[PDB]
């Protein structure tokens, strides 16, 4: 009655069928044998796996409510423990998601306000990139300081100074955690956390980075409590603390300190790491494909010029830039197995029985690379989202933010960030790799919870 899958052994589950260094490939290799919907055992953790566009959409959209429960990511749940928007369920999820979405809008997300903040911030990236004097540099922290400063703008009330040593520290913590969760040890941790959380190893270093990010948030919150004005909120934290006051006589309220610290931490991490990684992978992809970079320059110079900052409405007159970013996201596949979902109830799904609480892995990478939706799925080719005529061609398999009821509500900010950061860098600079185009490896360095591109250096040269 459960979907078919390979026979597990007691406790270790399907250990013998999985290579934890390549979870995505192992699962895809299993899906080739069993079909697109299968049951896998991550140790004693039973998970149903959805591969391909049709399986992912049929579950997450066509049966949206049923598949709207949140599952586990054990590394991250070490600190969160079900608190905060991302890892919450039921009433807690309803309440925090509604609040988060509305308070981000109040602070300019999808509005003129945040567009101005992003333009300013891009401005500061531009100056910082000129300041290398065309140097061969690691762009990791330049990109990530810039990106993080936007969400930090919204949640903490001010940006970080690029020279701030504590800022760099947090960014290393973030990079560190995503790194770990995409290593074989990270993925074994997903299978055997109840043992491994008590064992020395890279787990312990990852928990310590998570604890450092937690301590920094709770000290930012403590500061806000001590200085709050209930009639003029400075930031997201302020808004949340005001609601905590209004709610202190509701006995069943989800608005309390632990949910504030953990939601704020979801936002800070969310709004920092994915867009940053996307950009870094982006500049690698473009350096590997000079023909695509040249076509980008052409369009920016024609539609925008050189005399001003790019804006968000510029998107509508720029078919090719939209297709490069969509293709960057589709190739990049930054979060390849989504965040895990779970069935809210005993559930019937295309002739299988899913008991209440069964964890579900929507293989977003299998949709981004579904050969029914994309011609040569393993090639970076911006034409994947283009008319024969050259107009922007959408895709139902374009799913890097997932779909359904618990879909990324950061999509709006991220899309605005990607566009303005990519064009404003492209307008002001051309990209020059440390090796020739043919010797650049664009294959990932780590794939697990995230797709992590290889360490590289590059140069930014003015036009
Ligand atoms: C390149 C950019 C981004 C990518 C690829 C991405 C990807 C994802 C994915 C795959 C999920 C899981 C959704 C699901 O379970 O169906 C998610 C959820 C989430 N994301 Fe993002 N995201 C991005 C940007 C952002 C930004 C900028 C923020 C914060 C401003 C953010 C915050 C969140 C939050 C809070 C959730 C939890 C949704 C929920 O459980 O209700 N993300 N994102
Ligand atoms: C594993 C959950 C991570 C967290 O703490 O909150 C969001 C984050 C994952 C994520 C979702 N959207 C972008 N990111 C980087």
């Amino acid at each position: 009655k459960l979907p078919p899958g390979p026979t597990p052994l007691p406790f270790i589950g399907n250990y013998l069928q999985l290579n934890t260094e390549q979870m995505y490939n192992s699962l895809m290799k299993i899906s080739e044998r069993y079909g697109p919907v299968f049951t896998i055992h991550l140790g004693p953790r039973r998970v149903v796996v959805l591969c391909g566009h049709d399986a992912v959409r049929e579950a997450l959209v066509d049966q949206a409510e049923e598949f709207s429960g949140r599952g586990e990511q054990a590394t991250f749940d070490w600190v969160f423990k079900g608190y905060g928007v991302v890892f919450s369920n039921g009433e807690r999820a309803k309440q925090l998601r509604r609040f988060s979405i509305a308070t981000l809008r109040d602070f300019g997300v999808g509005k003129r306000g945040i567009e101005e903040r992003i333009q300013e911030e891009a401005g500061f990236l531009i100056d910082a990139l000129r300041g290398t004097g065309g140097a061969n540099i690691d762009p990791t922290f330049f990109l990530s300081r810039t990106v993080s400063n936007v969400i930090s703008s919204i949640v903490f009330g001010d940006r970080f100074d690029y020279k701030d040593k504590e800022f760099l520290s947090l960014l290393r913590m973030m990079l560190g955690i995503f790194q770990f969760t995409s290593t074989s040890t990270g993925q074994l941790y997903e299978m055997f956390s109840s043992v491994m959380k008590h064992l020395p190893g890279p787990q312990q270093q990852a928990f310590q980075l998570l604890q450092g990010l937690e301590d920094f948030i709770a000290k930012k919150v403590e500061h806000n409590q001590r200085t709050l004005d209930p009639n003029s909120p400075r930031d997201f934290i302020d808004s949340f603390l005001i609601r905590m006051q209004e709610e202190e006589k509701n006995p069943n309220t989800e608005f309390y300190l632990k949910n504030l610290v953990m939601t704020t931490l979801n936002l800070f991490i969310g709004g920092t790491e994915t867009v940053s990684t996307t950009l870094r992978y982006g500049f690698l992809l473009l350096m590997k494909h000079p023909e695509v970079e040249a076509k980008v320059h052409e369009e920016i110079d024609r539609v925008i010029g050189k005399n001003r900052q790019p804006k968000f409405e510029d998107r509508a007159k720029m078919p090719y830039m939209e297709a490069v970013i969509h293709e960057i996201q589709r190739f990049g596949d930054v979060i390849p197995m989504s965040l895990a979902r779970r069935v809210k109830k005993d559930t019937k799904f295309r002739d299988f029985f899913l008991p209440k609480g069964t964890e579900v892995y929507p293989m977003l990478g299998s949709v981004l690379r579904d050969p029914s939706f994309f011609s040569n799925p393993q090639d970076f080719n911006p034409q994947h989202f283009l008319n024969e005529k050259g107009q922007f061609k959408k895709s139902d398999a374009f799913v890097p933010f997932s779909i359904g009821k618990r879909n990324c509500f950061g999509e709006g900010l991220a899309r605005m960030e990607l566009f303005l950061f990519f064009t404003t860098v492209m307008q002001n600079f051309r990209l020059k790799s440390s090796q020739s185009p043919k010797d650049i490896d664009v294959s990932p360095k780590h794939v697990g919870f995230a797709t992590i591109p290889r360490n590289y250096t590059m140069s930014f040269l003015p036009r």
